[PDB]
Formats: structure tokens, C-alpha cells, sequence
């Protein structure tokens, strides 16, 4: 088998590929660094991060089904923790996370075959109690296995995106001091216990997008232009999410991930599994600025969970109009 | 195009239309109010609402597929806030938030169509965190845009319904004063902060259909008799429910709500994703009391959760019959 | 009609059954017996709980589609609360609900026709606040409609396991004393007011598979071997969840639980609606620990959702390899 090298390109972005499979099965080469670090969540609210190469989410690697990847994944000696990596995309070992913890100091390569299409969680899982914690501290990501011969709709007929964008979304859990403000840490096990108690009501304190309260927004606004067909992979590790694109539609959506299913047709919201990644496809009809939102709008808006499109094109009138303007009765 | 006036009935009732499209595509007017008053959600517990036409949901609109649809809203001096409507049934402009948006004393004419099939949430949303207080507060509706040839089934057959009812899910967060009672408040705006809060744990103190607790049941309990097809639409503009019919069944549902998707059969609950509405049809076997609840029976039962359908008809043995009554040991 | 007796199983075992009718429709004989009794959940923690046959969940009956399952139910005179059964596989009477109140000290013999296939929650819901008190207390279980003829996968050709486990998923809500420890009481109404406060905030303190945190580790552990094609029956009365396989996947799910609905294949989690039981089957692949967890990993670890297969085989390295072992950078 031929191998290919890949260079990840952090989220919301994905690295070069194909739709459809250039070649026949290859191997997929990736190398991942895990990096512990204080990010910033919010402006009075910092998390003790743990991620797969300094990115929440972990960037997306895209194959095609039946290729084999290949992934060197290292824990430079600066970090503190052993970690490792299950890939639910797939079979054997708990996903990989059974012959790749590596301690601060060490690497490992694992290879394994991407026998089933589908945008799948990858995320750490040292074991018992170490596995919330890491996937909460944002050591979690995506990988997406394209059929070989690109998407299909719900009769079997190709569908091509023009971009993807992959959103990643994450609970966190951060304690507060007795004065009701954000702690800090030093590191993340100083964290850990007061971390644990905030996890035990199962209510995050923040759930955001690419690692922080609008960070897909202002600069990281999301961008197209009418006539798009853009694929929204959405993940999420640990909670549920219920996604929805304001003044959109998901045209395909494949709520639970995986491209042999059939997809959803005109969809207002769908739903993500927390411990799953689904995909939803849509081709814009109308400029101006759109918001893509976990639709618990206490969880969009409160919490963190939104992201803007800003779309450019002609408008449709016949879509929609403001037949009277804003008038006095 | 021809134009139809329509006369909004509160739910959980629909106003008069036609399941298989009597003409070609129309342009439907519709017209709603926007009402702020403290609405009663329970003995001891009350809100301070914000409302389409003054019922918490608002009103169902039922038109089809292709038809536009062009709604008067109307905010009356009296009222304390700025408003708008997102239609998740609508393309462009943040579902007509960014063109629908009033001052108390101005009214719109908003004017889109209606480009696809399936039951959809509408509700206020005026920017930022304005956008879930004004939800959770009651300002939400639902509307229904049926096929032009009625609703097919999951082999593409037509199927029938004799009733449909609006059941309006929603969640609110009422704050306490400090002896552990519900608050009252003079207006909306004096509740903000102290509703936040509430807000903020995401644990809802009630979760009503039609507006209140116990709101369907007693002299609200829904209605019908052996044989009839009902279909029971649901909507959750903020939160998850899980939809049950307690002696029933779904015979055919669209848990997300969009007609031309395949239904799912003989379900014994189903999902509805917070920000979106659902459908069920189901045709009535056996005469007696039912419930249709939230399957989160603390939701159900402690939250509000609840409605009831009085079915009267001819009792059939073969699907029950109580062999041998209660007898002791 | 034939009648067939049968000797239930507590879970996650099965009564012996056959896939495809060896008969035509007969009448299934069950008995179940109500037993109330305080039951051990983790090292420090005990439920007030309330049991069909002494188990969480209720022991999995099994039938086929158009069956009769005639039921005896027995409130021994030790119990303290009235009791019943809502069949959600039933049509009429709540369930069966309205014709299965009995007191301590009575019996009552309930017959219903399955009419409908599919894994369906049956729980107790004695009316009232009684209803989620009594489910939250253990009062749960399953039973199994097979089609006539088998499973059918998504384009109708038989499907076919060689096991089958149950396993029942249950949220609870145990109360605790001013010191922060787990309240232990004489009897399940003694507990019933403190319960309920912490059922008010929703968040369970425990959410178990087969009764316990670890009940299905250890010496609970699944077993099976490479090759062997599992169904994994998973039921929830009152809340959410979101099984994974942790290596592995689902190869066909009925996430809703219906087997005349079209299953999803290649599933990394699926959703299990509380108030349902849903049904994934998997072809183990390789050898090796799986844990099967509710993916809120929190949770999952945190609270009691996690679940180990043992499975016995041959290792294939074309399906996974450790490439490079754990070596220094
Ligand atoms: O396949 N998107 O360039
Ligand atoms: O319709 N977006 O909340
Ligand atoms: O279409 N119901 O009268
Ligand atoms: O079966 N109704 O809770
Ligand atoms: O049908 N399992 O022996
Ligand atoms: O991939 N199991 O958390
Ligand atoms: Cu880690
Ligand atoms: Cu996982
Ligand atoms: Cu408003
Ligand atoms: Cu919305
Ligand atoms: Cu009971
Ligand atoms: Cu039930």
C-alpha cells in the first residue's frame, strides 16, 4: 500500500483532501503532540486545558474508508500526565486506548483500518476516573472516514460539498472560588478536585466551540457564499448537543454520523449524542450574517455554544421580504 | 397569487385548513399580538410572560409547501420590551429576526415562503441574551407546513388525520425568594436578573404543555374516540422531551418533525429536540383515560409535564382484559 | 391458543426463547413478584428500592409479535405500598396500569396481545407523584417482542445473535445527610420526602446498569468470543442515555427499539429516550476488555453507567496494530 503524510490544519479548517478516493487504499500517516496549558474560555474564565496538539477540538483527520491510519501521537516532557487516544472509528483495544498511553517523554504509532464510514470522536481515556476528567479538559477531536466514493444522499445519488467545517463542541466544568469567581490553577491536578465537584452536578459551567466563548465568532467567524454546499461535522465527547443554523436549514443531516445511513431531509435542529460526531450538509440560498448554535439557547447564549456564518451573495426576495417595515400603530 | 386570511385559534386547537391542498400555492396572512402579562403556572407559582397572541405556546399556523406566508406582528404600546419572530420554517435574515424586530408601539409585515414541509418552532429572539430569556418566558409557536398531496407514510401512501392538536412544551425558571417561594415580580424586566440565575443551573422549575400545569388536563384534557387518527404535534423551543402516550403507541412519528423524512412506527416514545417541533399520528384502539407526558416522569409528574386524552368507544378484550381482578394471596 | 409457561431470569441473562416462531401465536404464561427492599448501589450508598422479582432492572420477558402474555402479579403482605404494572408494549388502560393496582397482599392476572414488535419499557406507575417515585426506586424492566420471523436488517434479509444481555439502566436520587454522606432508611416511605428534593434538581446521584455501580464488572462481567454476534438490549425508564462499545460499534441499531423500523448501521453511540428500551447488535471482531458506558462519561464513571465484555479470540492485526510500542522521544 501506498502511505500518505498529512499535515493537520487546526479547527475549525480541515488538511487537503478528496471527496472522492484518488486512489485505491493507502495508508494515512498523522503525528499529533498533546499539549497541557491554561486556555482562556471566557473573559474571567480559564480552564486547565489538555489537548491534542494545542487545539480544543483536536484538529479533524480525513480518509476514506478501508485506509489504514497510522498516527504517532507523543507526550512531550513538559506535560505532567499519561494519556492516550481511542479512536471510535475503530475496532479493538478500546479504540487504541489500550496500546497507546504513553507517559510525559514517550511516543507510540498505532495503526489501524478505517473499516467504517463516518465522522467519529476520537479523545484520550487513560482509565476509571482520568476518563471524564481528560475529555472535560478539552482532550478530545474528530475523525472523518468519507465513503470511497464520496457522500451519497437519501436515494444514492453523489453529493459534493465546497467546504467543510469542523466544529467541535465541549463541556466544561470549572469550580469557583468562595467569592463566586473562576479559579486558576498551576496545572491541571491542583484543579482536580474541586473540578470533580462541579462534574458531579452535571452541569457545565461553559460549553463552547473551538475552545472558547466565541471563538467561531467576530475574527473566527465562519464564511461562505451563496451557492455553498458546506458540511458541518459537529462533535461532541461528553453531553449532548441539539445544533441549528439561524436562518438555515440542515438540507442532509446524518445526526448520527455515519455516511452509509440515510440522511434527514429540511431539518430546523438536530441532535448530537454526546460520545458521537454527526455531519449536516447545507447550501446557502441567502447572504448576511447566520448563527450556527446549540439550540438549549441558555447553553448557546449563556454557556457559550454559538458561532456566526457570514454569508455573501445576492438576496432572494422571493425567499423572504419585509413586506412593511418597522411602523408606528 | 391568491391571498387567505386566517383566524388564529389558541392552542391546542388549529385553525380550520385542509390536510391535501385545495389550490395552487397562496399567499397566507396571518396576524398576532405580542402580550406581556404574568401568567399562573401553578398553585403557588407564577411568570412573568411574554407571549404570541397571549398564549403560552403560541398559536399553530398550518399552511403548504410552497405557499408563502406573510404574518402582521403587532407589539402593543403597553408592552415593556422589543420583540421579533424567528421562523424556523423561513430562509434568510435569522428566520426574520433581523427584519422582524419592534419597538412597543410598531408593527411588521414579514412575508416568506414556506419552501418546506414539516411542523416547526417559531419564536422571539431579539439578540443576545435577550434571545433565551424571551423564549423561556413563553414566546414561542409553532408552525405547520403540511405536503400539497397531505402526509405520507413510510412507503409513500397517503394517511389521514381526523384531529390535530398543538401540544406546546415549555421550560421555566422561576426564581425563589429566600423561604424557598416562587417570586413574583411588576414586570418582566424587574425578574431578569433573579430568572438568570435560575437560568444559569439549567434546571427548569416547571415544564408545562399549553402554558401551565395541569393546563390539559381537566377541563383542558384533549378529546377523541376509538378509531380516530389524531395527530399530536409537539414543540420544545429550548429543551429536550421525550413524548410517551401512556396506553398508546406512535403509529407513525417524525421525531424531527419534517414530513417528507421517512416516520418511524409503533414507537413507545419519542424525541423532540429542543428547538424544534415534532409529529405523531396515532389512531385511538381503545376507549379509557390516557396520558401523553414528558417520559422524564419527574418532568412529567413534579415539573408539569402532563396532559390527558379522554377516548371514549367500544372496549376490546382481545388487546387487554384484566384476567383475574385483584384478589388477596 | 397453546399456552407456554415460563421461568423468568434476572438480568442480564434471558429465559430461553426462539428467535423465529417455532409456533404460531400462543398465550405466554408469566409471574413476577413484587419485592421491596433496601439494596446496596456502591460502597456508601443504598435505595429504598422497589423491585419486579427482586432485581433492577425487572427480568426480561420475551415473546413474539401477535402473542398474548398473560401476567400474574403478586404484592406480597411484607410490602408496605400499593403497586402495579403499565406494559408500554400494551394497548388500553394506562399500560395495563389501571387494571394491576394491587395492595400488599393481593395478586391480579393482566392479559394483553403484543401487537407490536420491539424491546418496550414495563414499569410501575401506581398514579400520581407515585409514578416517578416508584420507577426511580427500581421498579423497571423490559420485555422483548421478536417479529415473528426474526430480525430483519435495513434491506429485510434475516439477522441472527447468539446472545442476547439485557441491560436495564437506572437513574436514581439518593438523599444525604447534613455531613454529606448517603442517607440510609427503614423503609422506602421514611426516605420519600428527602428523595424527592433531590428528584426536584434532576440530577441522579447514581445511574447504574443491572442495579449497582460495578454490577456488570468483575464477576458481572459479559463474555463472549470473537465472532459471536450480540444483541445488547438497553433500557431507561425515566431519563436519557447514550451507549457506546468502547472498541466497537453498533453494527445495527434500533436506537428507538422498534424492529420493523430500518436499524442504523456502523453507529459509534446511540440514544436510548428515557421512558424506552433500544437494541443494538454487534459482531465481535477481536479479542480483548470492552466496556459498554452511558458516553456522559461523567456518567459513565462518575455515577455507575459502565458495563465490561470479556471476549475471548484471535487477534487481528489488520484490523489494529501497535505499530511502535511506548518508546522515549
Ligand atoms: O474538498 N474540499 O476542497
Ligand atoms: O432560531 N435560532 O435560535
Ligand atoms: O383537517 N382536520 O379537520
Ligand atoms: O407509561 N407512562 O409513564
Ligand atoms: O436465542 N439465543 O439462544
Ligand atoms: O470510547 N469510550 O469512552
Ligand atoms: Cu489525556
Ligand atoms: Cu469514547
Ligand atoms: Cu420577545
Ligand atoms: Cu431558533
Ligand atoms: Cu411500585
Ligand atoms: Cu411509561
Amino acid at each position: 500500500l501506498p502511505r500518505v503524510k498529512h499535515t493537520l490544519v487546526p479547527p475549525p479548517f480541515a488538511h487537503a483532501h478528496e471527496q472522492v478516493a484518488a486512489s485505491g487504499p493507502v495508508i494515512n500517516e498523522f503525528e499529533m503532540r498533546i499539549i497541557e496549558k491554561e486556555v482562556q474560555l471566557d473573559e474571567d474564565a480559564y480552564l486547565q486545558a489538555m489537548t491534542f496538539d494545542g487545539s480544543i477540538p483536536g484538529p479533524l483527520m480525513i480518509v476514506h474508508e478501508g485506509d489504514y491510519v497510522e498516527l504517532t501521537l507523543i507526550n512531550p516532557p513538559e506535560n505532567t500526565m499519561p494519556h492516550n487516544i481511542d479512536f471510535h472509528a475503530a475496532t479493538g483495544a478500546l479504540g487504541g486506548g489500550g496500546l497507546t498511553l504513553i507517559n510525559p517523554g514517550e511516543k507510540v504509532v498505532l495503526r489501524f483500518k478505517a473499516t467504517r464510514a463516518g465522522a467519529f470522536v476520537y479523545h484520550c481515556a487513560p482509565g476509571g476516573p482520568m476518563i471524564p476528567w481528560h475529555v472535560v479538559s478539552g482532550m478530545a477531536g474528530c475523525i472523518m472516514v468519507l465513503p470511497r466514493d464520496g457522500l451519497k444522499d437519501h436515494e444514492g445519488k453523489p453529493v459534493r460539498y465546497d467546504t467543510v467545517y469542523y466544529i467541535g463542541e465541549s463541556d466544561h466544568y470549572i469550580p469557583k472560588d468562595e467569592d463566586g469567581t473562576y479559579m486558576r490553577f498551576s496545572d491541571p491536578s491542583e484543579g482536580y478536585e474541586d473540578m470533580v465537584a462541579v462534574m458531579d452536578t452535571l452541569i457545565p459551567s461553559h460549553i463552547v466551540f473551538n475552545g472558547a466563548v466565541g471563538a467561531l465568532t467576530g475574527e473566527g467567524a465562519l464564511k461562505a457564499k451563496v451557492g455553498d454546499n458546506v458540511l458541518f461535522v459537529h462533535s461532541q465527547p461528553n453531553r449532548d448537543s441539539r445544533p441549528h443554523l439561524i436562518g438555515g436549514h440542515g438540507d442532509l443531516v446524518w445526526e448520527t454520523g455515519k455516511f452509509h445511513n440515510a440522511p434527514e431531509r429540511d431539518l430546523e435542529t438536530w441532535f448530537i449524542r454526546g460520545g458521537s460526531a454527526g455531519a449536516a450538509l447545507y447550501k446557502f440560498l441567502q447572504p448576511g450574517v447566520y448563527a450556527y448554535v446549540n439550540h438549549n439557547l441558555i447553553e448557546a447564549v449563556h454557556k457559550g455554544a454559538t458561532a456566526h456564518v457570514l454569508v455573501e451573495g445576492e438576496w432572494d426576495n422571493d425567499l423572504m421580504e419585509q413586506v412593511v417595515a418597522p411602523v408606528g400603530l
